[PDB]
């Protein structure tokens, strides 16, 4: 269940799901390089992990951009060493080709790296409920359709590797679109949940802690949901 | 005498042990991955009861508790008798505790109709049997074992997505039911599972079957119950209504 | 020889007397075939044997439980010595406000009605090597998460059946398929306030719910030597609302 | 009642196969008919196709890839022809190209279909058909593009069909199994054998059955099936 030894990227680090899974697996014994797409974004994520006495680094990545992927990946080998564990966290149809294409740029940079140590873990964070409406649900369906899929295949192509892809589906969680809701459409939205509640971003972070752990080395190619049993597609 | 209730026998705290002597019951614990289950829920520290068919599969299991050092028992059950069903379960709330975690891998194997619908039926009969405890605890881990690939055939891959189509459905419509309560319902599929009886395929014939995992190799049963072992767990409590796939990227339908 | 005709066949159409099933019963008719349509009752048969001779449809209207193994053996026998072998059959059966917790038992009877029906009317189709098993699903019962439940549970019941029973039917040219509708025009619809008609209506891409008849002709294509190699197949017929 | 009488149908990739096929299904039904291909030759074999049995309609040029292409391909239509009301979509491998393969052929459909909307919007009616890949291509490969492609297409239907309801417009998907075209025919035998025993019709399918269903599809009786991708696989299920 342990990760030391390990050196973890985890890209939107700053706030909310990527900084609590920043907190996980620096608290299992990863050292964690957090990413964001600003300056003072990655101050914060370093402030963050330095608080909690975690090893690692705050770092500007955009994920859009090759050249932003290649020299934030160089510079992480230079000074770091190699991130074998690799969290993805940072109309519809833009919105999902946009995101495809930037886990295709990301997992294409780390997988040599993967390679060479024939181990790795790449886990894809799903967008939460983003809206209630219509919108919202063809929005949040299309997207967690194709990271599924997404998922699927990558992880065809790199399992004889030992290289696992997995995915995590969250629901609703506790962050600004539900913390900014009437009373009224919280209770609505809280009664198509089974388990009544928003989920927490730390409960996303434990099921990629052991996604991320030995203990998961025969789970590819998965969608884990973290929905309270509220399914949506 | 047959004997259908066997002890393990039970200051060294390990790190693993976070169940905090949560009483589990695994069903079908006697080998393969439900012998592993029982083992990583005792690792855990949970209290086991994992239980066989038979007077002789049920002291096999306590042995194997006692050998690892897990407190529980190995008892008879029979997941498609009510009668069964209920006896055991007060047998359990005497004499060991309530069992909030509980693990249904006991199943029986043209076929594929009477299998699912007994499948289910046990699961289903079992399931609501321990949710008054769990009600009543506002606590409770439900966890279901999919079966394995049996064949590598047609009349094989019918019953195995038959099965696989019925838990999913199955798992994801009790946590609907049973969520506002704060118990899980979920469900593990594993895909092709290093057992007796794939270790004794002709090479040829392991080749071909290696070649549809993306892995390369055969899962362990152990890399099952690891799995279990955290949906079991607290890091888990918002995860409900799933199946998780360990498969090692082989999936068929 | 012709697309999409019917004629020379018997068709078997459970639950006929009404709505869906009524539909059914009358598309194939339009199609060409013989139309024999069932009730649990002799009043749903005689409406059914009425409604098929007003609209120049021959066949029968036939009391059958598919509940029951001697009601399903007897009705095939029936059907048999005076009408023909049903090659094509259309499952439309199935059995305080809704909860949960009453899923598994709708699906529990449902599916081994479904079952004991199916494998009873493979006989005459194994011999024909020809034959049509085509099963309809629920529609929304309710409202809410009760509704959800329910519904979402009996349509992945439905979809692993019909996979499965393809699978093992196919290689004597037996087709097995399902239809899933949503909503459709009924009752639980009617009863609703208007702002809960609206809200409904909001959840569904085409904005309307469906006709029983929108159901039926998905069902006559599919009886159809067209749709031949379509088998294992659940055809959602909802405007766009998808709920599992 | 099965009738698509003063409808203009476009399917692009028609001059041979499940294209040719569809194009001659719609034709049946009544449905003025343009048909497409990449050259000039093949657009004048469409032509040919059509007028050999007896269907109204055209060949034409097109390139779903182009902007352009798209664009000057709608105006020749709409000009000579009017508003193309039904549209059909239907223009070794690699273990890491299934990417690229997916993105730029549902940037197509996209494009083809964000084009032909317009006229579907002002008409508060249309049919968006997709044909997804056939089964047959070698080795785990295949698979991995298969499947990827499959899904792509299914959550691409699903949503898209999301999007256009209001307008009474359907949008809806066929995924084929293993037929028997052009491309399936020769392959290996002992890949044809080993796809043949993971039917349980026991056959391939033919690009007629095919056709059938996307004709049902584009039918009034069809009008409340949206969003759906419906499998015509003769029961081999592959995901
Ligand atoms: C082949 C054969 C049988 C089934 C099936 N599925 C069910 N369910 C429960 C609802 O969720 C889907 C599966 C249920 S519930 C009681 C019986 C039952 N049977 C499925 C495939
Ligand atoms: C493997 C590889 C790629 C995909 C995939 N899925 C997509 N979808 C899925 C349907 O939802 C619309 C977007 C989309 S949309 C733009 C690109 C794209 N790519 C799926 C599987």
């Amino acid at each position: 269940m342990s990760l030391q030894g390990k050196v973890a990227l985890v890209t939107g680090a700053s706030r909310g799901i990527g900084q609590a899974i920043a907190l996980e697996l620096g608290r299992l014994g990863a050292v964690v390089i957090g990413t964001a797409t600003s300056a003072s974004g990655a101050e914060k994520i370093a402030e963050t992990l330095k608080a909690n006495g975690v090893e690692g680094a705050g770092l500007v990545l955009d994920v859009s951009s090759d050249e932003s992927v290649a020299a934030t990946l160089e510079h992480i080998q230079q000074h770091l060493g190699q991130p074998l564990i690799v969290v993805n966290n940072a109309e519809w149809f833009d919105v999902v080709n946009t995101n495809l294409n930037s886990l295709y740029r990301l997992s294409k940079a780390v997988l040599r790296g993967m390679t060479k140590a024939r181990w790795g873990r790449i886990i894809n964070i799903g967008s939460v409920v983003g809206a209630m409406g219509n919108a919202g649900q063809t929005n949040y369906a299309a997207a967690k359709a194709g990271l599924e899929g997404f998922t699927r295949a990558l992880a065809r192509e790199v399992g004889s590797r030992a290289i696992t892809v997995n995915a995590v589906a969250p629901g609703f969680i506790d962050t600004d679109m539900t913390r900014e809701l009437p009373e009224a459409q919280r209770e609505a939205l809280l009664g198509q949940i089974p388990l009544g509640r928003l989920g927490q971003a730390e409960e996303i972070a434990k099921v990629v802690g052991f996604l991320a752990s030995d203990g998961a080395a025969y789970v590819t190619g998965a969608t884990v949901p973290v929905n309270g049993g509220m399914y949506m597609s």
